[PDB]
C-alpha cells in the first residue's frame, strides 16, 4: 500500500463500484445496499450466508473439523 489508487471503490464484494468523491459512495450504499449488510462463507463450495454475526461464527465451528497447512510440496513457494 505504498500509494492509493484512483476513484473509491466499494466495500462490497460483488458490488464492485467506484466514485471519485466520498459523498458520492455513502449516497451509493446508503441507497443501493440501504438494506442490512449481510455475512458469506470464505469457501466456495460452501457458498453458504448468514444474517447474523453470531451464525457465520458457530458456522464455522464445523469447518474448523479439517486442518490445513499453509505449506505444501505440490506448490513449492519461491521468493
Ligand atoms: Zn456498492
Ligand atoms: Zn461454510
Amino acid at each position: 500500500g505504498s500509494s492509493g489508487s484512483s476513484g473509491m471503490p466499494c466495500d462490497f464484494p460483488g458490488c464492485g463500484r467506484i466514485f471519485s468523491n466520498r459523498q458520492y459512495l455513502n449516497h451509493h450504499k446508503k441507497y443501493q445496499h440501504i438494506h442490512q449488510k449481510s455475512f458469506s462463507c470464505p469457501e466456495p463450495a460452501c457458498g453458504k450466508s448468514f444474517n447474523f454475526k453470531k451464525h457465520l461464527k458457530e458456522h464455522m465451528k464445523l469447518h474448523s473439523d479439517t486442518r490445513d497447512y499453509i505449506c505444501e510440496f505440490s506448490g513449492p513457494s519461491s521468493g
